[PDB]
């Protein structure tokens, strides 16, 4: 045999159709798909953008469907592949949020993006190869919305972005130029939204049952008070959080300070620098405050509750020091104490302004408000950005009527993970279809307890080739 | 065949017994043990806490042990497996040195680990894994003491959580429902303390040898100045022990600074900025120093000396700048010029405060000393946190009377960790014996001198099964 | 058989020849390079420095030749081993920059380095490990000039260091006391200076081809402004660069700043804090500016220009923010927007003040230009110190007069990183062979342009044993 990479441009219908036929093609595998990013000019992308632009991808011949694959599914698949994460796009420059000052000003560079395609075809290369029987192979890539793989504020012209942006893909392959096989489909049932159960019928030979979570955010706008960009650990999204919620906390003014809600609560802060919310002591020293001005804590910049208990974010800080710059006219901000987690910079905007919240909510500034992101990101876990949080405290799997298996702690994740050396694994169950889950409470007085839930179930059927 | 995954709950004796019969598990293998840890509550926990608490893991059947492994063994064999390390629990939440202000305060939340037991069943998956005759398998745990994976300050109730801390464990393996071989049992052998020799008798038919030291902390409180907590790097140890250092290192003080023994040598700074702390030169200089104030320099901070030479931290820094802040009383310092290293971090107080030393020892504020924290970690190697000192100038092996191997420079950790893929090797030979090592030498006039030392020797013998 | 580590000394000619022959000695592999670094005194190592030590490595019989490799392809072969690269030498004690003050100050401690010297005889251990047929093997390692191992200062007296400098090697491999095959060696071709082409002759029997550019700097004196150490990352770079560029930027100064050339352009900063440099706006706001002192702002830092368009460094500054020490008499900077990137801080200084440059070009400090660094790394690739600017734009390859393949996009180079799961991927057909390649444009106006490039082709030839 002699290999070849061969490289195809396709037709646009947003889907895209690759069509393979070559008398000396005998086998192929390693499907990439290139994507060009366009220059964004006027006033960031998510990470891994390449795989977030997919929605489905199938391989078709004459026969039909050969395989096919969700665009979630195949990001799972490739999730412990650090450089096809990478040659997805994962960078400062593509993944920072990116300001634009004036109408001509360039936000983002034109790049190129490389999404490896994993296909059953690719595990034991030469011999798992997908054989073209002089038939005519048809790649099929369906896309997602690009507002799916970008995060932008207010400001930010998307209507003109979304009406102008194209998907300019390319596919390339390595051809072969030269007995049957079992190959695997992954399929997936996704529950109705909160319902704790979901069904895979006609399960006949599985290799593998996987479980998980999915929030849904359609009883809110997408909006997010902070995003950490390429910085992309737990501490990044906190920090990041904390530094958005500083400048309206801690204010130094002549006289109480405007420009807030009449509902919010702005407290001179005393000469022994503790200030009382209920139960919580909050410690705030400023250095070089000017004579003719004074230091306030914002007491519920955040607040939400269903004459009951209070979620307070200014209630989560125990300690702000810092210096008053007389300079620039901002307190810059030294030494923080607080307790705020992932969860926290997991709240959509629209959960502190709720219905179910007998307050306000968000008694922030607005100039603060207006920095507010969208955040789409079509693949996002359980309830928190980074899905640190395990919301399932048990599951049954029934083949049948008969229990095939059950768990309280992720034990099923543990091997998972173990067993494939994979940092980010689903409870799995490795080899009709009914799994049931309990989730685990978070208090009704918590803006997080009012973010839906999806169960997703992914069965792996086995198929003769 | 059908696998299963089986978790059992087990007889407490601390030691933990699973008994493993039935008439379906043909085999097993992949045991993980599960460990519920407590909410600690009142006035932080080693990293991989997990593997910490094994004291030693047996497997027997009617026929007696099966296989064996000391708890620091198994460790080492799971060293170079991040995904177990994690599972073991490596996390801010867990490792992060957490304070209790109140009796009613919660320092650290609940928490589940798992331990990955590595048994030689796991190798080769179903063709390595343990076959039940018929026969009842016993797995038995053996724990040490809480007090060796806690650390915790003078002010914690260490009496209280040591009479109220169960260990609550679980024990989960791959069973399967469905020829002779060989396996490897690691044997340990530990040296009199600083003795540099030990023995391996009754070797024939031995895998491989490994060599390495474990410090011994019995002639101490073991008591430390600071410990980074989760970051775990090199950098982290060096940074925290010069943050715990400079609060009394220099002082902003109206007249001489009180509150120190009456070994302290606190000198005000000169208007040049520069102390000379005999050879050293000290550069201070301290931004917004209140009129009625100077800046003082600790000269002898912590000194050791057996008339002759002194090992004198406050001689380790060549330049200190800060900004004392009039709002908290406090220098907020900013650039640090020092020579401070991993073995200064690792330094028992003991050993500062030792009848050898001709000095106080430890000029350090009361305030400095009751922040000093307990580590009695089981599993340190070398001379420092990190055994990153090789101590070994020299090994000679001997089978019988002749010289089997000898080497100056660790050219066999070098080649364990280029054919292990490992950057945490140890002296080994792969294929009686008698080990002789000789150490390096560190000043008398080094605290670190006096850090007693254990040779360690593992022996891998073969089994017929 | 029985495998036994054997440690050569050899002798020293640089070239350093090692004999090995023995009755018993049947089969070797997996040879080891030791390296006693000297201790420095006076008044930095390059990262992986025992690799970038080699220039080249012969493996002889009585027959000749059996393999030889250029160091930078031995090194190039081993960038994808973690382990290996350490082993070489990687840590903050060798890599970074460390000052001498005094003639006998110690600048760096003695070390020793090792170099897996990566042979097909590796690749299956026992099954691939060469045989020696009662015959004499010799090895011969070049040695580079100490010069391209060290990064230093002109104050560093490097004349005396090259001359008492002296390469202490020695050689280890695992020797075994105990059909023919097949191995590639790797042929290296570098085209002339500028040429965007190269040839390998009498190719009949390959198994890949490579292709990457490398920089040359024979026009320049290899003198940078900074350089990170051991921190390596992209942002490393630009952090050390910015830092470098700050003090000359921003003055705070009684009166026009003294000590800068007559060809700089420094502005007192209007009481609005914005200086307008062209269409480009720089904030600047200092706190605690004493009363008899005025902030200033250097507009050409840095200035290249072949009447026409200028690449100004001072330009890519948007907001410079920080306070005043009245006890250092120094500015310390707090926020910094700039746009510098990976290339700027890659620009050897000879191309600022170059003939083509119609301005002065380095309009800086004589106390910055001193604190310059001579970097000589002798594997660089790329014209930026990452690798991270891709300069080809199309490349060609003919077997014959045939086009074998041809590619705009590095799909080769994506391919060659999913394949070997490497991070540090060249442009490879993996299997006479004539390369053409199409350089990409950088402005006539950026220093860079300037940058000499060599292109290089490496063949690997297939060979009987």
């Amino acid at each position: 045999y002699m290999p070849q990479y061969i490289s195809l441009s396709g037709v646009m219908t947003a889907i895209a159709s690759f069509e393979i036929r070559d008398q000396y093609i005998t086998a192929l595998n390693h499907l990439v798909l290139s994507l060009e990013l366009p220059e964004v000019k006027g006033m960031g992308y998510v990470p891994y953008v390449g795989y977030k632009c997919i929605n489905h991808v199938s391989i078709s011949s004459c026969n039909g469907v050969i395989w096919e694959i969700e665009g979630e599914e195949l990001y799972n698949n490739c999730i412990n592949n650090t450089i096809a994460l990478k040659h997805s796009g994962y960078s400062s420059e593509l993944n920072d949020i990116s300001i634009g000052l004036t109408p001509n000003d360039t936000i983002k560079e034109p790049s190129t993006v490389y999404v490896y395609i994993k296909t059953p075809f690719d595990v034991e290369d030469t011999f798992s190869s997908l054989k073209l029987s002089d038939s005519k192979i048809t790649v099929t890539v369906t896309f997602n919305p690009v507002s799916d793989i970008v995060i932008r504020d207010s400001s930010f012209d998307f209507e003109t972005f979304n009406k102008e942006f194209v998907y300019v893909p390319e596919l390339s392959f390595i051809g072969y130029m030269v007995k049957p096989s079992f190959i695997e489909k992954p399929r997936r049932v996704i529950g109705q939204i909160n319902q704790p159960t979901a069904t895979v019928t006609e399960v006949h030979a599985a290799t593998s049952l996987s479980v998980y979570t999915k929030p849904y955010y359609g009883n809110t706008d997408n909006k997010f008070i902070s995003y950490p960009g390429y910085s992309q650990d737990e501490k990044d999204y906190i920090d990041a959080y904390v530094s958005r919620l500083l400048d309206d906390l801690v204010i130094v003014s002549d006289g109480p300070p405007t420009g807030y809600p009449e509902s919010a609560e702005i407290v001179e802060v005393p000469e022994d620098g503790i200030v009382s919310i209920q139960d919580a002591d909050v410690y705030v020293k400023i250095d070089n405050v000017p004579d003719n001005m004074s230091v306030y804590l914002h007491t519920n910049l955040l607040m939400f509750g269903t004459n009951s208990f209070i979620y307070n974010i200014s209630k989560k800080f125990s300690a702000i020091t810092g210096t008053y710059s007389d300079a620039t006219k901002r307190t810059i901000f030294a030494h923080i104490s607080h307790s705020i987690n992932i969860i926290d910079t997991s709240i959509p905007v629209s959960l502190w302004t709720s219905q179910r919240n007998v307050y306000n909510g968000d008694n922030r500034s607005a100039e603060s408000k207006a920095k507010d992101l969208f955040i789409n990101d079509p693949f996002i876990k359980g309830i928190d950005f980074k899905n640190k949080t395990d919301i399932i405290s048990r599951l049954e799997v029934r083949f049948g009527n008969d229990v095939l298996y059950s768990e309280n702690g992720p034990i099923s994740r543990i091997y998972n993970e173990l067993l494939t050396k994979s940092n980010n694994g689903t409870r799995t169950l490795t080899f009709k279809l009914s799994v049931r889950v309990v989730y685990s409470t978070m208090d009704v007085n918590h803006p997080i307890y009012y973010v839906q839930k999806q169960l997703v179930v992914v069965c792996n059927d086995l198929y003769k080739v």
